[PDB]
């Protein structure tokens, strides 16, 4: 295919030419298709000519020892093409620590557990609402009906944004993670500033009491935030507000469909659910991004080279057998559940406090409520690849008989 020159300092034997926007067994499912980098026939850490040629590192060992170092890895180009890397500046996932921490402390102000917590009641509102307004009907096209409203209605709320607004927004996220190839990645991100600016002079002026309005007035190195720095700050929470949970929620749901045992296991024993959430998250976790190379490093016994770029796939840790005994098998009981799905290092996710609730609220009300459901005859279910995966489409059907509104 599209492979670009191997460089001098790689080995043949390391080649591994594996594309993270288009696995070959993605017919099989995203997480199925990454985990070919698993088989015994790949070394832990190889090289790919396709997406311009870039390391990937496949156990979980190596993605967190990478994630903590980031000396040598570095995010300041965490997105693979190099092109979407050097355009990505995101803050503060574009920063390395001591820059970092400062912008991270003020992103925790806004989505951490504090701000969960006093959101709860809105995300338990919304779940019920929008699970009774589709019981009657008997069906459903997930992602549009649900895994994109759900958690995409809350986090506007958080952010003081109007929901007219989220076609527009939801469009341009999906092209930083999975580009279909209509738009260039640095004019999707300034698609997406150009949008946010007007609104952080606005709030900057007439401060309310949304998230953004918080971003544009906080302090960092005690001093006043910039305009550009809240706009780089903000452009990051739209896109983990908008493709992240709803994404994942999808893939769960897919699942649950597809396996009775399951569903019955969490109805049966709701106390369940929080373990369920967790190793669903194993299972089905969906980024992958990575980091570049401050210098030249060996990394167990492999040379990296300064400027070289390091896929370390957040994907992969949990599926790692030498992590999980059976990591492709769900069970709510596994006493370990190991996984990097929020990430490792100082850029672990902050907003995955908001994400388990909205996942483990999602999981309680729609079984209460829908406890019998799957997937459309005949259907057969895709996925998609790239710095988040995620499914096409999921018409899900049950008999509204077998419901019970709440
Ligand atoms: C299932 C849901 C989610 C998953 C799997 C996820 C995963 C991740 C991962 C892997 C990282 C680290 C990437 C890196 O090291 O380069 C991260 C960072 C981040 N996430 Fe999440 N995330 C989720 C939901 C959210 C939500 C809902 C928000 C809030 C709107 C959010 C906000 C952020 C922010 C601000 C960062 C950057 C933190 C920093 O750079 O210090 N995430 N997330
Ligand atoms: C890799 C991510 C999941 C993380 C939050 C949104 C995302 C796509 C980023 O750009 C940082
Ligand atoms: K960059």
């Amino acid at each position: 295919a599209n492979l670009a020159p191997l460089p001098p300092h790689v080995p043949e034997h390391l080649v591994f030419d594996f594309d993270m926007y288009n696995p070959s067994n993605l017919s099989a499912g995203v997480q199925e298709a990454w985990a070919v980098l698993q088989e015994s026939n790949v070394p832990d850490l190889v090289w790919t000519r396709c997406n311009g040629g870039h390391w990937i590192a496949t156990r979980g060992q190596l993605i967190r020892e990478a994630y903590e170092d980031y000396r040598h890895f570095s995010s300041e180009c965490p997105f693979i093409p190099r092109e979407a890397g050097e355009a990505y500046d995101f803050i503060p996932t574009s920063m390395d620590p001591p820059e970092q921490r400062q912008f991270r402390a003020l992103a925790n102000q806004v989505v951490g557990m504090p701000v969960v917590d006093k959101l709860e009641n809105r995300i338990q509102e919304l779940a019920c609402s929008l699970i009774e307004s589709l019981r009657p009907q008997g069906q459903c096209n997930f992602t549009e009906d649900y895994a994109e409203p759900f958690p995409i209605r809350i986090f506007m709320l958080l952010a003081g944004l109007p929901e007219e607004d989220i076609p527009h927004l939801k469009y341009l996220t999906d092209q930083m993670t999975r580009p279909d190839g209509s738009m260039t990645f640095a004019e999707a991100k300034e698609a997406l500033y150009d949008y946010l600016i007007p609104i952080i002079e606005q709030r900057r002026q007439k401060p309310g009491t949304d998230a953004i309005s918080i971003v544009a007035n906080g302090q960092v190195n005690g001093r006043p935030i910039t305009s550009d720095e809240a706009k780089r700050m903000c452009g990051l929470l739209l896109v983990g507000g908008l493709d992240t949970v709803v994404n994942f929620l999808s893939f769960s749901m897919e699942f649950l469909a597809k396996s009775p045992e399951h569903r019955q296991e969490l109805i049966e024993r709701p106390e369940r659910i929080p373990a369920a959430c967790e190793e669903l998250l194993r299972r089905f976790s969906l980024v992958a991004d990575g980091r570049i190379l401050t210098s030249d490093y060996e990394f167990h016994g492999v040379q990296l080279k300064k400027g070289d770029q390091i896929l370390l796939p957040q994907m992969l840790s949990g599926l790692d057998e030498r992590e999980n005994a059976a990591p492709m098998h769900v069970d709510f009981s596994r006493q370990k559940v190991s996984h990097t799905t929020f990430g490792h290092g100082s850029h672990l996710c902050p907003g995955q406090h908001l994400a388990r609730r909205e996942i483990i609220v999602t999981l309680k009300e729609w079984l209460t409520r829908i406890p019998d459901f799957s997937i459309a005859p005949g259907a057969q279910i895709q996925h998609k690849s790239g710095i988040v995966s995620g499914v096409q489409a999921l018409p899900l059907v049950w008999d509204p008989a077998t419901t019970k509104a709440v």
